[PDB]
């Protein structure tokens, strides 16, 4: 069993994308909320099963005291930020940087840049969101939850290498 844990602002997307992979569908009329949760799903790799424990979290500021939980023994760690938002996308660094301080070396990190399904409303450049993952040497990928594009191939770069 791995810790997955997905980190990053309110209403970027990631309950969202957590359904997407695992039911693989998304609900369009679903209001945004406020809460934590626990799924586990096994994918088969040319190489044997990984067993994946995801970690959805709460990222409003008022629970700021319950990052170090979400973060502690996480073999991975997602950042998500809303390519439509730019405020969402500078507070990335600051995920970034609780997940050094809690991991060191031992963690995967990801950047997902999601809700590419509304490049028109684009804010921030799939250029801007490569180089902050080039510069603390994460993995960078853009999605859309809505669309079904690009997430399945999140989630098996992350089960290989882990
Ligand atoms: N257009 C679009 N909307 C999305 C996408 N992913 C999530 N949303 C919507 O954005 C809102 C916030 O998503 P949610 O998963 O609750 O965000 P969370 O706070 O990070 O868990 C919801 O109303 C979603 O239906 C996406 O890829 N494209
Ligand atoms: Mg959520």
């Amino acid at each position: 069993k791995y810790k997955l844990v997905f980190l990053g602002e309110q209403a970027v997307g990631k309950t969202s994308i957590i359904t997407r992979f695992m039911y693989d569908t998304f609900d369009n009329n679903y209001q945004s909320t406020i809460g934590i949760d626990f799924l586990s799903k096994t994918l088969y790799l040319d190489e044997g099963p990984v067993r994946l424990q995801l970690w959805d979290t709460a990222g409003q500021e008022r629970f700021r005291s319950l990052i170090p939980s979400y973060i502690r023994d996480s073999a991975a760690a997602i950042v998500v930020y809303d390519i439509t938002n730019r405020q969402s996308f500078e507070n990335t660094t600051k995920w970034i940087q609780d997940i050094l301080n809690e991991r060191g070396k031992d963690v995967i990190i990801a950047l997902v840049g999601n809700k590419t399904d509304l490049g028109d409303l684009r804010k921030v450049t799939y250029e801007e969101g490569m180089q902050k993952a080039q510069e603390y040497n994460t993995m960078f990928h853009e999605t859309s939850a809505k669309a079904g594009h690009n997430i399945k191939v999140l989630f098996k770069k992350t089960a290989s290498k882990l």
